[PDB]
């Protein structure tokens, strides 16, 4: 689980998001597994602009942070889940480290600041769902 909360928004994977997420929701894109909702606080979260692909992601399997290489944003095949058909992922960025279901949400952030979140995994891999083309977050 997790979220950013950047503005007057939350940013969630689109398939645990809540019945309130949905009832204020502001965006959403089943091919990136992402959904915004609206928020009433003011977030804590700031938004890398930037082409980094290096950074350190929290794992919440291991309570810890840890630095990673990932690739540039793409379209990658991702199996079916209880979630999803089997589909292609857009916007996905893959990296070497561990993840494990429940590792969902967790932020990968750069020196600039928060570039994605965890959205998949598997056999010592972990992909996250790139935000910092969404220039509107900032506004
Ligand atoms: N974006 C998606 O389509 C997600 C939906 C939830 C299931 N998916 C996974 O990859 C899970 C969650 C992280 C993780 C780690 C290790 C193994 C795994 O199967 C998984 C795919
Ligand atoms: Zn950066």
């Amino acid at each position: 689980s997790g979220a950013i909360y950047v503005g007057n928004y939350r940013v969630v994977n689109r398939h645990l998001a809540t019945h309130n997420d949905w009832a204020n929701l502001v965006w959403e894109d089943s091919s990136r597994d992402l959904l915004v909702s609206s928020t009433t606080a003011q977030g804590c979260d700031t938004i890398a602009r930037c082409d980094c692909q290096t950074g350190v992601y929290y794992c919440s399997s291991r309570r810890k942070h840890y630095p990673v290489s990932f690739s540039k944003p793409s379209l990658i095949f991702v199996e079916a889940s209880e979630y999803y058909p089997a589909r292609y992922q857009s916007h996905l960025m893959l990296a070497v480290g561990h993840s494990e279901p429940g590792d969902c949400g967790g932020i990968l952030r750069c020196q600039h600041g928060v570039v994605g979140i965890v959205s998949t995994g598997g056999n010592g891999l972990v992909g996250f769902a790139d935000v910092r083309d969404l220039l509107w977050l900032d506004e």
